[PDB]
């Protein structure tokens, strides 16, 4: 393996969304996120244009500027933890992730089970990013808030 | 209308960094940008992935989360102004860019004739933008600040 795939993605509002974890991953600016020590997987979100985006973004390209929170819950124990994805690269490109203790959770209960995933993703607008409006080059208006929902089964960290 | 383009693209620090010009673009939200009305240029900087990016980035794609500043002089009667462009999107892709008054700014100075057009760029870690660095999928350290410059002849609103 490497890399696991939660769910099966989703293609809504000219985006497609998967949602994929990884071992932890040591993060620069050092402190930008819960550090890899701490964590036991790392958890993606990969969000790209399709074709026809009607926000003016070409096929393929990634989407930026997203708030994306996220919440996890073990539906084997109850457990419930929060939280947002950060905006980050690695060496196959741009992505949203987040280093996600589970094992290692204080509270407890976020060992390997059954998990529901979920999404909240909102607009570029609300981190400043614009649109142009004009008749000649101007795109469409930004989605609603929406969520999306996944289910998998954690196994541990990726090894 | 149609783009008018600034002086040559420059290749550095992993990007392609380009200049255009074209009448004055309506932007939303509004208020996020100078109104149209108050304009006689919309100033386009076009930021793209080289091939072999070291942060990661795919070929082609936008350069996203990039702070950019730029600095307008005329040559010819020495007038300078200084703004900051902003992340957004059009038909063709994501961008920055800001509406500028020349005819219109009331200091004068700033119509037809010869200019210097200077962007001042910071990587995207000076906004929250992180990178993996493990070993496995990890990548280099971003760019410290730079300028590129470029001369070009402002004719007048694109027409
Ligand atoms: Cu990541
Ligand atoms: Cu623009």
């Amino acid at each position: 393996g490497g890399e696991v795939p939660i769910g099966d993605p989703k293609e809504l509002n000219g985006m497609e969304i998967a949602a994929v974890y990884l071992q932890p991953i040591e993060m620069e600016p050092r402190g930008i996120d819960l550090a890899a020590s701490l964590a036991d997987i790392h958890l993606e979100a990969d969000i790209h244009a399709l074709k026809n985006n009607p926000n003016g973004f070409p096929e393929g390209f990634w989407m930026p500027y997203l708030t994306i929170a996220y919440e996890l819950k073990n539906t084997d124990t109850g457990a419930i933890k929060r939280g947002t994805l950060m905006p980050m690269v690695a060496d196959d490109g741009p992505h949203y992730g987040a280093n996600i203790a589970m094992e290692k959770d204080k509270k407890g209960g976020f060992g390997v089970g059954n998990y529901e995933l979920t999404f909240y993703i909102s607009n570029p607008e609300k981190q400043g990013f614009g649109r142009h409006v004009d008749e000649e080059t101007g795109v469409g208006k930004w989605f609603e808030p929406f969520k999306v929902d996944y289910k998998f089964k954690y196994t541990g960290t990726p090894k």
